[PDB]
């Protein structure tokens, strides 16, 4: 039941992991998720995509040696994925994107 911006944001800083309703792109694919058919809720009820490495190809997120970035989807319930993500670092810095990793803003 945790897929809101604050909910997951608080959860990560604390429990240092994502809530149980999250699976990676690969777990989802193994379960039958086909991106082109927006069927995730049919193959993985109650789940949202989260936990894959975000490479930060365009250096938009603050780099540091030893630091890794991960993403999770936000406000997902069913259908095609939306454009909202939570970006979190190994050292628990939290950012949000609402435009498909174009622009980023700090939230914690």
């Amino acid at each position: 039941v945790i897929n809101t911006l604050d909910g997951v944001a608080d959860y990560l800083q604390t429990y240092h992991k994502l809530p149980d309703n999250y699976i990676t792109k690969s777990e989802a694919q193994a379960l039958g998720w086909v991106a082109s058919k927006g069927n995730l809720a049919d193959v993985a009820p109650g789940k949202s995509i989260g936990g894959d490495i975000f490479s930060n190809r365009e250096g938009k997120l603050p780099g540091k040696s030893g630091r890794t970035w991960r993403e999770a989807d936000i406000n997902y319930t069913s259908g095609f994925r939306n454009s909202d993500r939570i970006l979190y670092s190994s050292d628990w810095l939290i950012y949000k994107t609402t435009d498909h990793y174009q622009t980023f803003t700090k939230i914690r």
